[PDB]
């Protein structure tokens, strides 16, 4: 059914429909699929799904010149740890990527994919089972309970990664942003957001390392500078996005709670901007807001309002895409876009909306989003939510 | 004469006008004034004006429940360098400033002493004269031309103070704090603001040590909070503030120009709160706006527009007092005291307007200041400037 008790606005006289540039690509509207796993990949191998994945990816690109994230894919095995997410690194991953990359493009949109590596967030005992480390930015802190859990009885306690085994996670990220540019993706997201291993890495809480990763503002972001300047080395600042989630609490994370925060975050978007002066310029800064701190939380849940990213835009000078209930906040994004380089990025209902861009556009009634199926091996819930057509044709009132 | 084309907006309807507590001080309106140097302070000796000081501060004491900070005084002779601004190290400078606490207090204001070092802007001749060093962060980084031009001929060259020498500024904030509050002031603020010492080696440019002092956000802003912590062992931290430029360029700072300055801010506000965690919340944090980025220039000049000082509300949770060219834009002030914990200082206005809280809460004609006069050793631009009604039967247009 469509959303209850949810009054829509067209949004077609805004920004959000005034065209811009990120990267190579020239968008001809301002709202980006954010990054989205759905764990249909295939076990084993970490293959994205050969039955559903183009069609879905093919369904949300069908309005010209919309920027898409993938899902987050793992950079290497040792990156991994869910047996249903795919990859990036193997031959069989990317005969199945280029097909996605394909299929985006016949349809005149954009596709840049997430480079995932999970840390402390992993199962240890599937990474067991495989012979590879639980890894994290320390040893002495862990991420919950059934973590440890996990841990102990899989027999494989969290490591602190030397700066041998940092080395060659940057050696894997540069292989698999190659491998996302020669399979065709317009473009790499380096997630260092959500908790995984470089937010661990960035945040005091997660990181005790008193080593040239850990003790100040600046060791702690050093992990993924050395990340951001590599992948501007391998295939250039136009093809490389940075996302953050300041002030995230989602899989241990300090949050508002920390003081010294907005300062951490503060200083990588600095050292982003000094890069930008030397020339290279990433194509984008993709920020999750405080009104989402966790997104397993049903919207307006866990907002933090003593923060805000403006600060970002003090620093940063260059796009920024903004992510965090919107979809539900039509009179929250005209505001946000009178500024003239924000995009805003659309979650969850851009998982029950196949047609989001044109609803947004004409302030037509939003399909409800099923969470059940977020991460079901199934077309339902995935491949065959309705566009706005269908759904009059089904009847969700309005027949 | 009254400002031109100015047409003034009344106040008192606003949160300008509502009480708030400020250390042990019950204010009853918002409207702060804030440091301004006058160089009317007599030589040798650097002794408040034994003529006119009193009477200027009890002119603008007028308005019960006013927070009043003086201008800048020098901890120490080694501080200092300018030869008529007053000291708050002797037995005859604390016999004046007793009268000037004791007037103003009489009027049912507050008064809160500025504590100032100069660093690499005083003049190194009156220093050489005294048989004092010339100081700042670095020996390799100069303030200006000039400044360079009065060293050497002074023959008294700038030196990169040791561990040592820090210590002993440290020790001479804490008697000069102790001064002031035994003489009958309410509390101090610590200036590192505006390229003065503390500032100096808050900046990137001016501060280009390799120890503990220099290097890194953390050791960059160690002073600073070293001196906030003495302070408030001293004399508790409810009489203590700390005002903050982060934008400023006057004395040589960077100001937005670096792409580090909001990072080295937001590290200072939250180590300042973490502290009111632990008890130990400062009274206030005072900030100059980027409205104003050298209080030399007219107002309109130089203000910067790529950033903002709002970052300081999503990290520290106390009050904070903004200053900067706020007189001429009573618009502007509306806006920002809907928030709740902000007071505005007036510098400028507050020079020509004995009377500016009523002038402000009734929206009436505010004097020109004259320029000429801030810094004569004269009554005549000091005491001499009309209240309204005084202006009114002096014909200032109405008579
Ligand atoms: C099912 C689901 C999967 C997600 N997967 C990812 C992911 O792979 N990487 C990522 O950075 N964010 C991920 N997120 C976070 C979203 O990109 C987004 O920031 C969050 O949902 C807030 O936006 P929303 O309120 O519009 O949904 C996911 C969120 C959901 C609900
Ligand atoms: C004559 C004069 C003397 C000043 N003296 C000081 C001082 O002693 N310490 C300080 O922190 N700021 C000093 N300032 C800066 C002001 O406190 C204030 O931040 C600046 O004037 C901007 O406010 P305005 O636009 O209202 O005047 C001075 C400014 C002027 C114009
Ligand atoms: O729900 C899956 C998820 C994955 C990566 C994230 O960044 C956030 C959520
Ligand atoms: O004009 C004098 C002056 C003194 C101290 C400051 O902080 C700023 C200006």
């Amino acid at each position: 059914s469509f959303v209850k008790d949810f009054k829509p606005q067209a949004l077609g006289d805004t920004n959000l429909f005034k065209p811009i540039k990120i990267g190579n690509n020239e968008l001809l509207h301002r709202a980006v699929i954010p990054p989205l796993t759905r764990m249909r990949a295939l076990h084993p191998g970490n293959i994205p799904n050969r039955d559903w994945a183009v069609e879905y990816y093919t369904q949300r690109a069908q309005r010209p010149g919309t920027m898409i994230i993938t899902e987050g894919a793992f950079i290497s095995p040792q990156a991994g740890g869910y047996d249903n997410a795919p990859g990036v690194w193997s031959e069989e991953q990317m005969v199945e990527w280029t097909k996605i990359f394909n299929a985006i493009h016949e349809k005149k949109s954009f596709v840049w994919v997430q480079l995932w590596v999970l840390g402390w967030a992993a199962f240890p005992d599937n990474l067991a089972r495989d012979g590879l480390r639980y890894d994290s930015a320390s040893d002495n802190v862990f991420m919950d309970a059934e973590q440890e859990a996990k841990a102990k009885k899989a027999n494989n306690p969290q490591h602190s990664l030397t700066k041998d085994e940092i080395k060659q996670y940057i050696k894997e990220y540069v292989q698999a942003a190659k491998n996302s540019i020669a399979a065709g993706a317009d473009g790499v997201e380096i997630h260092s957001a959500n908790g995984y291993l470089l937010n661990q890495f960035l945040d005091p809480h997660s990181n005790t390392r008193t080593d040239e990763y850990g003790g100040s503002i600046e060791n702690r972001a050093r992990f993924t500078l050395e990340v951001v300047d590599a992948l501007v080395e391998a295939i250039g600042h136009e093809k490389v996005g940075l996302r953050l989630s300041p002030y995230g609490v989602f899989n241990s994370m300090s949050g508002g709670a920390e003081t010294g925060i907005v300062a951490q975050y503060a200083y990588v978007a600095g050292e982003l901007e000094k890069r930008a002066k030397a020339g290279k310029r990433l194509a984008f800064v993709h920020l999750v807001e405080p009104r989402v701190t966790n997104p397993f939380l049903t919207e307006g849940e866990g907002e933090y309002e003593g923060g805000s990213n403006d600060f970002v835009y003090s620093i940063w000078k260059g796009p920024v895409i903004r992510a965090g209930n919107f979809a539900l906040h039509p009179e929250v994004v005209r505001e946000e876009v009178k500024d003239k380089r924000t995009l805003i990025g659309y979650g969850r209902f851009f998982i029950s909306n196949p047609d989001l861009v044109d609803r947004l556009e004409k302030g037509l009634p939003l399909n409800k989003y099923d969470r059940d199926t977020f991460y079901q091996m199934s077309a339902h819930g995935y491949i065959d939510y309705p566009t706005y057509e269908e759904a009059l044709k089904l009847g969700w009132d309005k027949k």
